């Protein structure tokens, strides 16, 4: 991060005047006196190469060239053997073809196998080569991209505010054009990964799939039907009447993480177990999602609420499409860009049962929002409980 | 959209009753008395009233649902239809729990009346925490190992030894292999499961930065070398630089593309045996050899020595204004002067060295993104041909 | 007509560049390009801009002669010493009367006729290291007697009790003197710059909005119109702090200073004013503190009628918001913040049902008028405010 | 901030009770019993329960507030004390009602116990609606006319006749008057009533663009001409250009400044201070823009400081994230190196040497820069004086 600080800070005397054109052969080449032009101009070789109007003249090139020939002459004999001369050429960028090497060994004429820089220079200048790089290298690693790209398709069926309403999911295999129904809970991957991640290996991964169940600014209850086939989203209707949060509107997109399972058979701490449900999340971005809408989010932290022996996590995340997404690096950043947000979310979950005659909620850690790494470990563990729920059903 | 700003239907402003969901197959009804005395719709009551529906209220709603399944209008339902009602209401019912139900209602004539159903419904409440979870799914596999692109600097800058090499680190096994940024980095960046709307087109390419924003030292993908690392452009041992002035945008190239000499743009103009060129215009300077996802927006066409040299205009998907640039026509709205400047630079860069102004295609016009993507596609096809015509 | 230009093709005129002009229009003969230009196959102007070398004395000569000629309108082949001074003047050479008599002497056109040659000869021998010696002090002399004030807010009492109060003051930034003000009467409605540098072609839309109920809260705070210096206070009933029971207000909710809707001015038939300042809903992503003041851009208004009184709810946005620039009118909201107008309207349509009320009645069927409409409502409100002060 | 992230005090989690607000002047109380029975605090029931407080609850609460005015515990209030308590509990009394209640309650012993107060309270309901509004006001009339900057281009670009003229249009009268960009455009942009947070430092300056981003033709404020319009750098009739390459940021001046080190008359080679605006948006020649100062770079010409202030336009998408010079490499990596590189070498092209910097090339922070600007603003006031 002090890469930033390097820019602001002053520079050494190497960076203010510039250096010699270097050989690239290391301490294996003897540090030289700059060429005459640099010395007369009072500008370094590299600065003259980079910014003077005229290109280096032939005598200047010869100087630089002999500094690079000498550099291969490690035992300091004052000459090179034809084979080293081909190395030099390959190093100068002129990748020669077998025909050429012998052609050059030939034209150079090493009257004793000894090629002096002078002899080289003379050959080099009489055989210019317009390097359009005629041969192209196909050497690749060629890995197999064994994967069928899918396009999610979301269909509404039935009527909202009635028992018929359902949001269904499908996958259109792109390489085959064929459609298949899928479970948003079991089939949409939890982690969103690229085939070839080009972001710096340095930057860790944080891109999760979020399934919206309750739209920002709404209060009508919807949920993943973990009981129904292909687990489509269904509205919460009891006795033909739709249910709602009575406390007020959910002020952030509220939903769940696919391929996750918090089990009432796995403990958090004595007395506290899981709630037999995918982990929930609240994405705080500015845009309202539609019911059942799926979006890529970034996890930032998690709030934990314990109710009747069951740990009920609330993951705080944010849509990668949100203008401020790039500035939220961890939970601690929500307050700076979204002041009061964490506070409202916690209060909402602390008091929402009061309205219908219940009490304030009991949280874990005295209501602390743990940081992203912790939220990710919850999600990860949950992913595993989900993989176990899948295995225990296969055989059974 | 403007549906939100526009006026509302008198059915929306006052509210509506609680529908059954069985369509016109239910006789439109009168609101329940309580909704009448309140002067508030049933739905608004269900949604916003501080209280839950009283039992008498739930019965009238439940009654309408019941009667809706009574399509003939007998005034009762066969136990199979009653079973259909329970399902509809979200109550799982198996031959077991089922039989015990008709044992409880007892319609000595199979005629289950609403009062007899309601009666039974109210005497068998069940906390539906849904005990049986459905595993039914498409369960797709994914034999893939995500690869981490690793970039490494080798040698020394401003000298003939500098190179940027590339590798794939298998995130599952951890093993690392050397790859050609030219041949192995995909041109098209695609999601394994695309969650964005099918109505939304794809426009997401990998761009390889060769010359950084605000600099002028030349570097290029060494198409001639094994695994084509990035090498610096050194001639006779002296580094080379644009003398006209600095490249003011990250300038670079698209992997898996090739414009071939052996192909014509139009009579007289061939390809130029290089991967296609790109100028990414976002605000962030990229490092040499750096790879990023870009949105393509259009292209400038330059012809020299009967050869076509395209300059694809693009913008990193991370740039703050990326989402607002939709096509080439949007660049002047947000980056006024940008295109003008990029064209002017390419129009005159050879003059300080004694050359002349350049000649463009279309009189210097920026073809739009659709034309630009085709230029990328074709060039991608040329790459495939280029690749076959070798192993073979 | 600015996008298009940068995208579109260029005239031959532009792609080849042109001659250095006299800048005196038709009064000058179109000329043939200088030979050095012709030998290069590069326009004169491209050469001066991009060639590595500066123009030589002979090239300058040709350029300066075309200029000189330009002043010689009737082609006499010479100029009067009087016109020569003009040329010197045009070339950027500040000439004090001393210099002028000197030039008339030093050239010496014993017949008043000064040829280009005589002129050129004189120019070359009296080189002048410009450095611009004399500074011009001419200027308008706008004065600012008044002192810049800083709005300061102090809190008194305990929040959620009848004693809490948000008091307003103006601190003189020069004296340090703090003086209590009324958010309602003293904070300016329109935010004005001393010198607007923003483009004139851009209509102003910058207002001060006083926040009463912060985003995501439900405690009823209000500007105390009946108390002196109208500080913010909470609504209390029978000693208990009042809250919205319908649910939290989901946007920053407040009012516009210097506005007023009187119960004595009609709007429609049997439609009066709320007898309060105009209320506002600011939709940015950021929650303000109770009584925090902010510049917002107005986007439209929604009109609620209740008991023959109009209850305007203006939709605006903090200029500080990341998408503020993109919402130019009410129609943009559904495009950047979909659901927002729906939710705001739905909220006000039903917030009273919770406490046994009925759904609200709206004007224009709840359509959201545009910003032109909102802005007319606001200016009117300012005049009722100006009249409310005069009547009193 | 991190307060939002951190755990909460057990009292916050549980919920607090309805306070007297009179501060410690009220005896801390037990939650009324119906609050105890709900296992929900008094304030949570008031803010979140569906129903209003029951009459027995309101009474218990009104009695805690009433007693809180009875600071010496007499057990009753004198009738002058009742008015206040009424307002406090939320009842707008009016001169007519006060007299009326001082009678109606009729404290036939001057004592108004709580029970008497309460009995009166329940038999008398007043429709507040607030009939009288307060017009008390500071009345800080600071009348002035809004001036709108108006810019006009004259002549032909790339020739001696191109000028950019500036004007003020009084938005009241609508009459225009030619002004000078150097002398008349405010260096400090100030709100006559600043509503932004007082704890937030002022940092808003006008920037007059001379050389647009990505261009290399030279323009400058004509310090020698009346109304100092912007002219093009023309010499012997040929327009001048930077030969190193294009300026890659908008380059211009700060109005009302003067970089001189010196009488009673005129002077020469000195200009307003130099600024480099680094936003993504190009500005036309002569365009003016509010900017945020971020730091500065100093070149020593020949014993003379040639400062270049780094700044960003307030309209830029990343303005808000750049708080000081150290923030630029974080959002515009390479931007400062590049600005430094450009100034280090722009004279090599034509046979000159690399420039030398003060502080080895360090970019001083915003504080140091606004200081340089202020001295320059003062230096400007002295010029203004000397001559006039
Ligand atoms: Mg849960
Ligand atoms: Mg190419
Ligand atoms: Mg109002
Ligand atoms: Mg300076």
């Amino acid at each position: 991060q002090d890469l930033a600080s390097a820019e602001v800070a002053g520079l050494p005397v190497s960076a203010l005047h510039g250096t010699n054109i270097s050989t690239g052969r290391g301490s294996e080449a003897d540090v030289a006196e700059p060429i005459q032009e640099a010395v007369d101009r009072k500008v370094s070789e590299l600065d003259l190469a980079a910014y003077d109007k005229d290109d280096f003249t032939q005598p200047m090139i010869k100087k630089i060239m002999s500094r690079l020939f000498s550099a291969f002459d490690v035992t300091h004999l004052g000459y090179l053997t034809p084979d080293k001369v081909e190395e030099v050429c390959r190093y100068l960028g002129r990748n020669m073809s077998d025909g050429d090497v012998k052609a050059m060994k030939a034209e150079i004429n090493a009257i004793d196998g000894h090629v002096t820089f002078e002899k080289f220079w003379a050959w080099w200048c009489s055989h210019p080569v317009h390097s359009r790089t005629k041969c192209f290298s196909m050497v690749s690693a060629d890995f197999s991209m064994p994967y069928h790209q899918q396009q999610l398709v979301v269909h509404e069926k039935g009527e909202m505010y009635t028992p018929s309403y359902r949001v269904l999911y499908f996958f259109r295999d792109l390489e085959t054009g064929r459609e298949r129904q899928v479970s948003p809970w079991h089939d949409i991957p939890l982690y969103v990964r690229d085939l070839v991640r080009t972001k710096p290996e340095a930057t860790p991964m944080n891109r999760y799939n979020f399934i919206c169940e309750i739209p920002k600014w709404t209060r009508a209850k919807f949920e993943i039907a973990t009981g129904e086939s292909f687990n489509p989203i269904k509205q919460d209707i009891k006795n033909g009447v739709p249910r709602f949060y009575k406390h007020g509107d959910m002020m952030w997109n509220y939903g769940a993480f696919p391929q996750t399972w918090e089990s009432t058979e796995v403990l958090f701490e004595a007395g506290v177990t899981g709630d037999n449900d995918p982990v929930d999340a609240v994405e705080i971005g500015m845009t309202q999602f539609k019911v059942g809408q799926v979006s890529a989010v970034k996890v930032l932290g998690v709030l934990g609420m314990i109710d009747e022996g069951e740990m009920d996590w609330k993951v705080v995340c944010i849509s990668h499409s949100d203008p401020i997404c790039h500035f939220l690096r961890d939970i601690h950043d929500v307050p700076k860009f979204l002041p009061g947000c964490l506070d409202a979310i916690r209060e909402w979950f602390r008091v929402y049962k009061i309205c219908q005659g219940g009490e304030a909620s009991h949280f874990a850690f005295d209501g602390e929002f743990k940081d992203k790494e912790y939220a990710m470990k919850v999600i990860d563990e949950s992913h595993n409980m989900w993989h176990n729920l899948r295995k225990v059903n296969k055989r059974g």
